[PDB]
């Protein structure tokens, strides 16, 4: 199954998520993005399975991308769910920062606050090849 799971906010990070997918595939990685690889069945089970199956968890932090995670203590938000799974499973989490403002940890549910402790990569529109090279160095 895929080596890289891409988690993104549909309403703001869809273009960067798709750009990451193309580049990572060109460099030889098997990539999961929902619009390509989520197929038939109950998507709750399929999505959690796909996170568990991938060593690497690439989190697209577009502007406001964790907003809907805030006060989502019932864990109904799908980026929240994906992040908790990646954290629980001890995945290699690689945040990609694209205009994202770092929130204070206490605005996030406790089960995902650890996501802010991972070294992130700043997406550079002027130096995209270099950004991709760094992402590939971070992947396992
Ligand atoms: O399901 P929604 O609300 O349409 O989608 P979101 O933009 O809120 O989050 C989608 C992310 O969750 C799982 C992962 F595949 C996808 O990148």
């Amino acid at each position: 199954t895929p080596d890289v799971f891409i988690s993104y906010r549909r309403n703001s990070g869809s273009q960067l998520a798709s750009l990451l997918k193309v580049h990572l595939q060109l460099h030889g990685f098997s990539v999961f993005i929902d619009v390509e690889k989520l197929e038939a069945g109950k998507f709750e089970d399929k999505l959690i399975q796909s996170v568990m199956g991938a060593r690497n968890f690439v989190l697209v932090l577009s502007p406001g991308a964790l907003d809907k995670c805030m006060q989502d203590h019932d864990c109904k938000d799908w980026v929240h769910k994906e992040i908790v799974t990646a954290l629980s499973c001890g995945k290699n989490i690689v945040p990609i920062i694209d205009g994202f403002e770092w929130p204070e940890p206490q605005v996030l549910p406790e089960d995902m606050q650890a996501v802010l402790t991972f070294n992130g990569i700043k997406w550079s529109h002027e130096y995209q090849e270099a950004t991709i090279e760094k992402i590939i160095r971070f992947l396992q």
